[PDB]
């Protein structure tokens, strides 16, 4: 419908992704009950970065687009929610590029988003806490922090 602009961009994104993407990353649209392809809801997976405490884990994330996309950024949500200073308890990611009033630009691609999030994993934004627990531990006890993360990466290790 009025979603023509969004769908059109979303199809370009899908196409470009298939064409080329980062190793280990996953990004695929969901299927409507009717076996059809729902371009407004993607299921993604981000691999923990090598040489970090996230290393080895495969973190599943859901990307939800609005009718006005790309005017607005998608909503990114970890399923299940991750322990991290910038991830709300709902699993929603707190990241400047994901905010219209902030750093979001219509030209930003899905790949960039995913890479941005991955990057965020090992480089928390202490200035913008989304959750009490992870933020406290991070500040109060780095050691315990990495410990929690490790256990986490381990819990989300792909077969």
């Amino acid at each position: 419908n009025m979603s023509g602009i969004a769908l059109s961009r979303l199809a370009q994104e899908r196409k470009a992704w298939r064409k080329d993407h980062p190793f280990g990353f996953v990004a695929v649209p969901t299927k409507n009950p009717d076996g059809t392809m729902n371009l407004m809801n993607w299921e993604c997976a981000i691999p923990g970065k090598k040489g970090t405490p996230w290393e080895g884990g495969l973190f599943k994330l859901r990307m939800l687009f609005k009718d006005d996309y790309p005017s607005s950024p998608p909503k990114c949500k970890f399923e299940p929610p991750l322990f991290h200073p910038n991830v709300y308890p709902s699993g929603t990611v707190c990241l400047s590029i994901l905010e219209e009033d902030k750093d979001w630009r219509p030209a930003i691609t899905i790949k960039q988003i995913l890479l941005g999030i991955q990057e965020l994993l090992n480089e928390p934004n202490i200035q913008d806490p989304a959750q009490a627990e992870a933020y406290t531990i991070y500040c109060q006890n780095r050691v315990e922090y990495e410990k929690r993360v490790r256990a986490q990466a381990k819990k989300f290790a792909p077969s």
